[PDB]
């Protein structure tokens, strides 16, 4: 269930290697989670859906971090709303969507870090382009979970995630 | 999903290692598919199938007829009560696999130096091959097979459930 | 390499689910990896370590210091024995030496109702044991195959590491 | 060792899915040979003199030798065989310059194609061909039992297999 989904998140925040001085731009899960495992780290979210937004700020509340997270609107023109530059960046997919990556590699100070997940054929095709241009590393995770069927258990193989992780030059 | 069907038999067929003058018992899950291709891929061979439904037997043998391998297949009923019909000792056995008593029964009929290839689809099934491997010798391999899968604007590579496959020679 | 050694730590931390006033027993392979992160990821926690080597205990605590986590870790010797000298019952346990004679039943007697243990297996022998302890105390098993680029010449391949099995449970 | 290589060929041959009296152009000798065993023929193209020497060696050892023709390197050698192939295998490098276009040219419509890709590069290329000409991409994650006092399951490298019929 949400199992699969927590195992992905753990891999994302690990890649990102939070320091406390630093501010995330998640492009409402990876942002919120970055707000519970490291103090003095703030997350900026960008979300084109009002409804999904009402949701990110909503759950921001459970873990008492709501006033660190800023839920913004959609890429990439939302960035101009945010004058304060980023240090670490998460794109959990949506790399294929134009003007978006370009726009954000720009808002990123050199020495600034990046992690991108890709779980489509097109998504992953992206990761290799960006990777082959700016460097960084690609690793991937094949995760399966235990599934019962009346009198039988099997190992449901989740979809694979590729993860780009780069430092900027 | 029918691509998984294709790819899995092949591996099964790779594994079985069909030669001149050999007989295959093809026992259990979807009895006939491996028999029919065993019969196809190789000249001068015999297959026996074990099928419960009077009418699932009436689709295995009908199909054989078509590929022209009706000559060399028999369709018996369900094992191991149907092993007691078939008199000659088989050369190779395939199980697609944990029914009460079907292994030991079928196995009391394989002669020294015979070969059997079994496939697991559940964990209960997987853990068994590990224990029949312990005594009986043999070697276990694994197959995750993925097929493109296009939801709307995006392909992913959707994984089938993995398949476990035990291939040993006896003695 | 050290990158599945990072990534495996991550999944084990997320699984252990650290909360306030909690005490981890971190037992077995590489005792300390999970502990100092467990400690260095959540204010207000104590972790317990069980290492056999006098020289390895000296380096775990060294690193707990160098992470300002010196004052919430005890570094004991090997279980199951070293359980007998640690007085307070653990809140969560993690095993990564998953099958030493005795460690588990021992580790286990010490765990309260509705307490949590997450274990790692990397071999089949370990893996089929999680499956047996799974069948007693409940809980759930998932598995991780992690790959990294491997540029053997002009051609990168994606290069799989050995899988890893993880049992997480509530007593 | 050669095991995982056995599973590999077992798969290609299925997707290749031979027909009686069909010609194959296999662009080490594995699949040409394999093609030839299970009245069909095979044309091997091989840059490698020392492997060339080797495939005829195997075709004889196994015994379909006057059914196999070990050619030289592609795509240059392509023009040599004036007789059109009915089915192509690329297990070889499909990113190798001019190799792919040059043989899709020799392939009649209704002719089939199995392509194997086992690198990041070769796989990314395998998607480019798929987009233009069609066909299907599947991938197989094969591991094997590997034993000190323990057994573990060594994951082989994954194969992306492209299979397509020509329109
Ligand atoms: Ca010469
Ligand atoms: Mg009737």
């Amino acid at each position: 269930g949400q199992l699969t989904k927590q195992h992905v998140r753990a891999l994302a925040i690990s890649a990102l290697a939070p320091k406390p001085h630093e501010t995330l731009w998640d492009i409402g899960s990876i942002a919120i989670e970055w707000l519970r495992s490291t103090p003095q780290t703030t997350a900026v979210c960008f979300e084109i859906s009002e409804e999904r937004r009402e949701r990110i700020l909503s759950n921001a509340i459970n873990l008492g971090v709501s006033d660190r997270i800023a839920v913004q609107q959609g890429a990439p023109r939302a960035f101009d709303d945010v004058p304060d530059n980023p240090d670490v960046i998460f794109i959990g997919g949506g790399l294929t969507a134009p003007g978006v990556f370009a726009a954000a590699w720009k808002r990123l100070p050199v020495g600034g870090r990046l992690v991108a997940n890709a779980v489509t054929v097109e998504s992953e095709q992206m990761l290799w382009a960006l990777r082959k241009q700016f460097g960084g590393t690609i690793s991937s995770f094949a995760i399966s979970h235990e599934h019962t069927v009346g009198s039988f258990i099997t190992m449901k193989p989740a979809l694979p995630v590729h993860q780009w992780t780069v430092v900027k030059a």
